[PDB]
């Protein structure tokens, strides 16, 4: 179990104004750090935000948190669960405020809801630093869909973050899983409207060297293969080829025209990886994989993840039998052996 803490800073708030957190898991013999974004979709006006306050409040409202959770996956103490890091310093940072993890707003006369995703972040790090984190060799920066995306829309600010306040020799490191979307045609007749008009809704904030390459166009960072070019720290990819929330935004839910377009999906998401070096991409129609429990169990050319985040950290201090670059070119959903029957 990680046990939960709310924001001694009460003024870092969730969707609704009550307060932040974070549970935590520690492990005093251990110099790695994992903090894990969890996601969950967002919302982008009035209207549809209040829906989510209805049915969806836990990811809106702190005040029905649970006081412990349990550890699964990448987040597991147990080996056997977690072969890669089950030594390290666990961080669950639950998704209270529905904006990708990118917004910089308070509630306020004018303000229904707090946006403040970018800060809870922000924040959670410098209240760690006081119980430990102060020590650490590594951080890394880990979330799942929506938490994924935030991953690459946050890493290198969290870098900055403990550059300024003196710590020079923690590496900051990042691993997002399954938020590397594609704003690709519609199977039939969108996403980036969505984002454009959350970003103005949220006072939503993106890297700054991206934001200077697309200058009203800040939308286009919150997409995997255009914000990954101007990232400074490293960071590992991973995504499945034909993402289900992928196809759930591109409306597919087999003939000649369906067949295509999933072939030219997976083409396309294969042909974006090409330049990363890090990363993982297995040919499965799924969603998410890091905090589910049998996440040990997929393979890509016979290396499992968990592996391939080993051989990552070994290259950061090509490696013989020991990859870290692992796409399939199967052009079919399930054409890898080792996908999720589920
Ligand atoms: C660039 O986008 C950032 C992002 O996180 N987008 C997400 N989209 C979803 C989603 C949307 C519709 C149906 C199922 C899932 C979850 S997260
Ligand atoms: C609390 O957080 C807010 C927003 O991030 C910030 O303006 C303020 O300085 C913080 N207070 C303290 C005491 O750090």
């Amino acid at each position: 179990d990680l046990r939960l803490h709310l924001l001694l800073n009460t003024s870092v708030t969730c969707n609704d104004g009550s307060p932040a957190g974070y549970y935590l898991k520690e492990s005093r013999g251990s110099r790695r750090w994992l903090l894990f974004l969890e996601g969950g979709w967002y919302c982008f006006n009035r209207e549809n935000c209040d829906s989510r306050y209805d049915t969806m409040r836990r990811l809106m409202s702190s005040r029905d948190w649970p006081r412990t959770r349990t550890g699964t996956g990448i987040l597991s103490s147990q080996p056997e669960e977690n072969p890669y890091w089950w030594n390290a310093n666990m961080v669950f940072i639950p998704y209270c405020s529905s904006d990708v993890w990118s917004g910089a707003s308070s509630k306020s006369e004018k303000n229904e809801y707090a946006f403040m995703g970018a800060l809870i972040i922000q924040e959670v790090v410098r209240e760690l630093l006081g119980r430990g984190l102060s020590g650490a060799k590594v951080l890394l920066l880990a979330g799942s869909s929506a938490g994924g995306t935030g991953v690459l829309l946050n890493v290198d600010r969290v870098a900055e973050q403990l550059e300024k306040l003196g710590y020079p020799a923690i590496q900051v490191r990042g691993l997002a899983d399954s938020g590397w979307f594609l704003d690709n045609k519609q199977y039939r007749h969108a996403p980036t409207e969505a984002i454009r008009r959350g970003i103005r809704y949220w006072n939503g904030v993106v890297p700054e060297r991206c934001r200077r390459q697309f200058q009203g166009e800040e939308w286009n960072c919150f997409f995997g293969y255009k914000v990954y070019p101007t990232l400074r720290s490293p960071v590992f990819v991973v995504q499945w080829l034909f993402d289900e929330a992928q196809l759930t935004v591109d409306n597919v839910h087999v003939q000649e025209g369906l067949r295509l377009y999933i072939q030219n999906l997976g083409r396309e998401l294969r042909h974006t990886l090409k330049d990363v070096p890090a990363s993982f991409a297995p040919a499965c129609l799924s969603h998410e994989i890091i905090i589910r429990s049998h996440w040990t169990d997929v393979q890509v050319k016979g290396t499992s993840l968990p592996r391939a985040l080993h051989c990552w950290d070994r290259s950061l201090h090509p490696l013989k039998g020991c990859p870290v670059h692992l796409v399939d070119s199967c052009p079919w959903p399930h054409c890898n052996p080792s996908c999720p029957t589920g």
